């Protein structure tokens, strides 16, 4: 389309030239937040409707955590033609996160690092933020519109578990579902918090905190993992998370690896990795997952997807829904139509009926 290669080929290099990665991302929340936006011209086909997580979803294509950290931009999010929306991480109480520069570009790979470290507004700011649009969201999720949120935790919380409850209590009766996000490489010991004793007690507390909410307000519950897990770890997340009846998981967060062959000059920041170099490590932790759960939880997954084949693929590794960001860097707002039309298109031609039947595929074959 000649909107796709007008973002790609002027808009954005323009956009990526004059601006850091911070305030580039921090004008397109704005822009986001105001609707902005070129022309959405793509219709959803039921082709692409999926039913997942006691909701349906107009499309499995949605918006990773961490490009609407506060919540503030989500209306613009589905105008964008997004599926779903997840905000977040939110922290308990506000924090500034780490010191700037703290996002990087890497071009040359369609990579991006970042080492943000949970800077949020916080609990009490992103609750009346979205409390202030919440029968708006009833009527989006009707709609087949579902919201997500993203739980972190504060750098300086002494109890991990405690903060993880908090943002149950006070942001899951706005939620369709919630994350426990135990994966951010940029908060020290959060990764810890994957390992089968720490996982087991803190979901357990988390879903003794959902279980207590009022029934119309009780959020799904999916924890989101590193793509650097040992067999063992992703062996022992399995197991928990069957013991414990969790909803789902988010296959993958951000990588601390650097694959060989990354040629971007930033390649050796510290911080987590996204983008088109995570695409197949993800891929490939998706498929171990869906298989250690027998196909019965279901995954969101998530890391370097910017076509639709990048999409089919997570799908039929046996993801149920995918997500976005890092594409958006590089190729703005148009690549979330390019994505659902390739899909679309490549469903038809693999003898799918829709996106439904084509969910874990690869180990049917
Ligand atoms: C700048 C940036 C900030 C992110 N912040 C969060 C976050 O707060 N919580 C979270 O669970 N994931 C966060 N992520 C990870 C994304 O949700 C996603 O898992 C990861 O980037 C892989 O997807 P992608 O290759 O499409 O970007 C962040 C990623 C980036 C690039
Ligand atoms: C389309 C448009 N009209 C005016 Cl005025 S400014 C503007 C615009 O620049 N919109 C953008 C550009 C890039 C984006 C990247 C990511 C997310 C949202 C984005 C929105
Ligand atoms: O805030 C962060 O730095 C952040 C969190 C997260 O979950 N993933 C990531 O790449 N960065």
């Amino acid at each position: 389309t000649g909107d796709e290669r007008f973002y790609a080929e002027h808009l954005m290099p323009t956009l990526q030239g004059l601006l850091d990665p911070e305030s580039a991302h921090r004008l397109a929340v704005r822009f986001t937040s105001l609707g902005l936006l070129p022309r959405a011209r793509f219709q959803d086909s039921d082709m692409l409707e999926v039913r997942v997580l006691g909701h349906k979803f107009r499309n499995p294509v949605g918006i990773a955590a961490g490009f609407d950290k506060h919540g503030e931009a989500v209306d613009g999010l589905y105008k964008m033609g997004f599926g779903f929306v997840e905000i977040g991480s939110v922290t308990p109480k506000p924090q500034e996160g780490n010191p700037r520069p703290r996002v990087f570009r890497l071009p040359e790979d369609q990579a991006v690092i970042n080492r943000y470290g949970f800077n949020s507004h916080g609990l009490s700011v992103v609750e009346h933020r979205l409390r202030a649009r919440q029968q708006k969201q009833a009527k989006l999720t009707e709609d087949g519109l579902p919201l997500g949120v993203n739980l972190g935790k504060n750098k300086t919380s002494v109890d991990a578990a405690e903060d993880y409850a908090e943002g149950v209590r006070v942001l899951g009766p706005l939620a369709d579902y919630l994350v426990v996000n135990v994966s951010s490489p940029n908060t020290a010991g959060l990764r810890s918090l994957q390992g089968k004793a720490e996982l087991r007690r803190l979901l357990t507390k988390v879903l003794q905190e959902r279980d207590g909410l009022r029934r119309v307000h009780r959020p799904a519950v999916l924890v989101k993992i590193a793509p650097d897990l040992t067999s063992q770890d992703k062996e022992d997340i399995a197991s928990v998370v069957k013991e414990l009846g969790i909803d789902g998981l988010i296959v993958t967060n951000t990588t601390v690896s650097r694959p060989a062959g990354l040629q971007g000059a930033l390649r050796s920041e510290t911080g987590g990795l996204s983008g088109k170099p995570l695409r197949d490590l993800s891929t490939q932790t998706i498929r171990e997952m869906y298989a250690l759960t027998q196909g019965r939880v279901p995954i969101i997954g998530v890391g370097g997807v910017s076509s639709g084949q990048d999409a089919l693929e997570k799908i039929r590794a046996g993801a149920s829904l995918v997500q976005l960001y890092t594409a958006l860097t590089f190729w703005g707002p148009p690549v979330v139509g390019k994505v659902k039309r390739e899909l679309e298109a490549l469903l038809k031609e693999q003898g799918f009926g829709g996106v439904t039947d084509a969910i874990g595929a690869d180990h049917r074959r």
